[PDB]
């Protein structure tokens, strides 16, 4: 299973991709890549190609991720519509989408503990407006977990039996 | 005296502020405006300009680090060479600019300190590249510290000499 995440900064991410790895048993790989975001449309497509042919392994912001950080940043590409389904395609059969995320105000606080000094303060709001929008128009089927109201813990439990349960899964 | 604060992240720049606020009796303003640096040039300008006729306080980032920042996100205005210069001339006898930094490997480990996951790993260095850049063509005299070889107690005392040694000043 080729288990995919995605949200903004702030839930927990990259706690969840640790218990995943440590109990699957995946590598973790970072899909979004600042750097060959900005090369080329077409270096950027190569890429996210090369990771859809990997499996067994977690994937630390996909696709969709770019297609949301795009319409933020000067010089940064995106995949076109085709190029996604393409991609999509490609991993429909062994894809979770995973999507963590938290409320504006959830987020801004864990933010603000952190200690930001560009914290826009409604920019997160478009962000997560940004993302919703993102997953809605998605060709896999996508699972998301309110990281406000359920821990990293349960949250790697319920994505951990999933996986475990695909045998049964026939994707059509 | 218009104490002016830029500079990246991660460098304690709130920190020199507060200090600086308790000692000088100065209030404190964020010059930077997300949320205006999207609407227009016009209102953008309008926004610094009013900043520039406050005098004993301190801005936490002012017109050079829109300089900067504008370079990084989409839908974000930038000043005109002549608008700078305009404000410039308006804040020239009233103007301490206070440029804090540090060596982009000590801010990464302070940012991988932080937490950070979007945290790219070499935009730092532009970001640095860019600051030193826009600092480098200002028509006011700029001042510097390294907030990886001095503390930021360190560092408020030597604003803090030269704010009460202005009365002394000559700006020509």
């Amino acid at each position: 299973t080729l288990i995919i995440l995605e949200g903004p900064d702030c839930c927990f991410k990259s706690t969840v991709a640790a218990k995943l790895s440590k109990e699957l048993k995946y590598p973790i790989i970072k899909g979004s890549s600042f750097e060959l975001a900005k090369s080329g449309n077409e270096k950027l497509f190569e890429h996210f190609n090369k990771l859809a042919d990997e499996d067994n392994v977690i994937i630390d912001r996909f696709v969709y991720s770019n297609l949301v950080y795009a319409k933020k940043f000067k010089d940064y590409s995106i995949l076109t519509e085709r190029q996604l389904r393409f991609i999509e395609d490609k991993i429909k059969a062994k894809a979770k989408v995973v999507y963590l995320h938290a409320d504006p105000s959830v987020i801004k606080k864990r933010l603000r503990v952190r200690g930001d000094e560009y914290i826009e303060g409604k920019d997160i709001d478009s962000i997560l407006e940004l993302y919703r929008e993102v997953m809605s128009n998605a060709g896999l089927h996508t699972y998301s977990w309110d990281t406000g109201q359920w821990s990293s813990d349960e949250i790697a439990k319920d994505i951990i039996f999933l996986v475990e349960l695909e045998h049964h899964h026939h994707h059509h």
